[PDB]
RNA sequence: GAUAAGGAUUGGCUCUAAGGGUCGGGUAGUGAGGGCCUUGGUCACGGCCUUGGCUUGCUACAAUUAACGAUCAACUUAGA
């Protein structure tokens, strides 16, 4: 049974989590716009500051590279050096027009971003491979009828230095409602299953940047995970259940609110974890239809319905199950046989 | 119709609410960010980790008659 191992606090809500492929550090995105790296002891190792709004997604690119997204429509690539280290923004990535809520990173140095502008961004880890965008050029080269107030408003957006800005490699635009999550294919690295609020699961041809196949669900979808080793797609919906789809059936029920995040057990082939806005994480066997363990938040000051939500859950193969949400604490559960 | 006239060169008193909106000021020193460079190890021209040289911040003297300038947006003959 997954037992409570350790828990360390934050200043504000935690919205995202990541551990990376092989490492011990925990990456957390918070609602203050600060990205924090932990060393399994509750001590902050690296801080990333500069996002205007709350962070909604963080991902691990390399030992010295991170990518983060937030309410401001800017992906930020962070580069560190290898007490407390302060990372520097390697690049800013623009063009979503609505807050970005999910990111994923592939093997071939590519990024997929899902935002509430019912569109998906196809981005590159290497910023030298993208067209640069000049914020000055909009108001300076034509300079047709831009007022002084508009010019000052535009200038006030560049007070935090002159940081590099890049344009997306492509815009995957077929959804009709905000997109909640997008993931790479665990094998192909060219297939881009995503879920949105328009009741659909869409698969994408990243080479041609178009939608290939669309499946319609009865309720809006909030989280998507892939089980390529047994070829299924688990989509947790706002209807408090997880639907299993065959990307070429069964539904898991028991949650009492929006299912926000999903993850898959790295050592077991049939086990996946789900976090929901009711404050409980649940581990599920694909062959069954009922939760086998239900983790709850271990805190004396937490209230079940007042401030208790799970915005991020992660299956880390070296430390267990990482949960984070409305309570500032980041919770670790054993989840090892 | 106010404002001294209405073929001419129209500009017209003192004090006293408002008179469309907005923006903008120097010379020097040092911190920051970008750009061109370049130097090593590393992975099949391209990455990864490292080395030395237009925007903005902080201080020191002039200007404070910016009583200036710039831009956006409005407007036409009340005479029978």
């Amino acid at each position: 049974p997954p037992s409570y191992l350790n828990s360390f606090s934050n200043e504000d809500w935690v919205s995202s989590l990541d551990v990376g492929d092989g490492s011990k550090h925990i990456i957390s995105g918070s609602y203050d716009g600060i990205v924090r790296t932990w060393d399994l002891s509750g001590n902050v190792q690296k801080q990333y500051s500069g996002h205007s709004g709350p962070i909604r997604a963080v991902k691990y690119i390399s030992n010295t590279r991170l990518v983060s997204a937030g309410n401001d429509r800017t992906l930020r690539l962070w580069k560190t050096k290898n007490n407390i280290e302060d990372g520097k923004t390697l690049a800013i990535l623009e063009g979503h027009k609505a807050p970005v809520v999910s990111i994923d990173v592939s093997d071939n140095s590519r990024i997929l971003s899902a935002s509430y502008d019912n569109s998906i961004g196809f981005w590159s880890t290497i910023y030298k491979e993208m067209t640069v965008v000049d914020p000055l050029e909009d108001i300076n080269n034509p300079n047709n009828k831009i007022s002084t107030a508009a010019r000052k408003r535009r200038k006030l957006t560049m007070k935090d230095g002159t940081i590099r800005r890049r344009a997306p490699l492509s815009l995957l635009e077929s959804h009709t409602a905000p997109v909640e999550q997008v993931i790479f294919d665990s094998t192909d690295n060219t297939v881009g299953y995503s879920v949105s609020q328009d009741h659909t699961i869409k698969t994408w041809d990243l080479v041609t940047a178009r939608c290939i196949d669309t499946r319609t669900t009865s309720y809006s979808l909030l989280s998507i995970a892939q089980l390529s080793t047994l070829n299924l797609l688990a989509c947790g919906s706002s209807a408090r259940h997880i639907t299993l789809h065959d990307p070429r059936q069964q539904q898991l029920i028991g949650h009492k609110n929006f299912v926000s995040s999903l993850d898959t057990c790295p050592e077991n082939e049939y086990i996946l974890c789900s976090g929901s806005h009711d404050g409980t994480v649940k581990v599920w066997d694909v062959r069954s239809t009922s939760p086998m363990y239900t983790i709850t938040r271990e805190d004396k000051s937490v209230q079940k319905g007042v401030n208790d939500k799970v915005f991020a859950v992660k299956w880390a193969e070296k430390v267990g199950i990482i949960s984070a949400g409305q309570d500032k604490k980041i919770q670790i559960n054993k989840a090892d046989n």
